[PDB]
């Protein structure tokens, strides 16, 4: 007797992220399409108020670089064996963004003259204002990734899905050493900002090119055709968090003086 299937029209599945469904899905009244993220919650009674706790907190979020959230309801369905073992289902409809993400914007657009300085760094400062944003509210993103960043359907920038919980983005302290800030956020924008500004034309050749510059290790190129974005990407991807700087310092950076 769920609220999901009485109450949405299925259109297709979109994907299974952190091992959690999502679903396009039209609510039968209101006649819009939504992005409907499906988890079971951790059993435990206490590891399930940590998570309810996100999603109270979650609900607050109102930002531009924030993907517009709907509702989110609970749904428990009541021969196999006799293994009961309770499944409750956390159901979140969010504002239902492209199909296609930056990593998608990326792969289509593999040459110099496809990744216009102007453009990039116009798509940077969307998530940085939205990291910052998260940062101010107490919160942290360690999701950042072109896979997860999307464009509404009127290509507004969002940062994708986080909160609720490839490696080539992730911080050294966010992969080992599991009690981190919320700098390792500035790392994954530290590889973000390089790959925008740096096509690449095969996916072995730049997982190599984003290992080298993960260890400060800058294409000659790069350097010489962007150099204050290279002095700003080695200071995101500098091995200390402290000396890191944080998205308020990134945004008020000179760089960002166009429209
Ligand atoms: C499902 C989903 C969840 C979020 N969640 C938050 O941002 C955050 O968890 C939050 C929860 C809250 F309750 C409130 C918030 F403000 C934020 C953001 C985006 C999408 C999404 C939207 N549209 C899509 N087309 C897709 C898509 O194509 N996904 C496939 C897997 C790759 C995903």
């Amino acid at each position: 007797i769920s609220r999901y299937l009485t109450d949405f029209e299925p259109i297709q599945c979109l994907g299974r992220g952190g091992f959690g469904v999502v679903f396009e899905a039209k609510n039968k009244v209101d006649d819009c399409n939504y992005a409907i993220k499906r988890i079971r919650l951790p059993n435990r009674e206490l590891a399930r108020e940590k998570v309810m706790r996100e999603v109270k907190a979650l609900a607050k979020l109102e930002h531009p670089g924030i993907v517009r959230y709907f509702n989110a309801w609970l749904e428990a369905p009541p021969e196999k064996l006799q293994p009961s073992s309770p499944k409750v289902y956390l159901y979140i409809q969010m504002q239902l963004c492209r199909k296609e993400n930056l990593k998608d914007w990326m792969n289509g657009r593999c040459t110099i003259e496809e990744r216009e300085r102007s453009v990039c760094l116009h798509i940077f400062l969307q998530i940085a204002e939205a990291v910052e944003f998260l940062h101010s509210k107490g919160l942290m993103h360690r999701n950042l990734k072109p896979s997860n960043i999307f464009f509404t359907m009127d290509d507004v920038v969002k940062v994708g899905d986080f909160g609720l919980v490839t490696k080539l983005y992730m911080s050294p302290e966010q992969i080992h050493g599991n009690s981190y800030s919320h700098k390792v956020d500035i790392f994954s924008l530290g590889l973000i900002l390089f790959e925008l500004l740096y096509p690449f034309s095969t996916q072995m050749e730049r997982v190599r090119t984003l290992t080298d510059v993960r260890n400060l290790k800058f294409p000659p190129l790069f350097t010489q055709k962007y150099p204050c974005e290279y002095v700003m990407v080695q200071d995101m991807l500098s091995p200390s968090p402290m000396e890191r700087p944080e998205a308020i310092n990134i945004i008020e950076n000179a760089v960002f003086e166009d429209l």
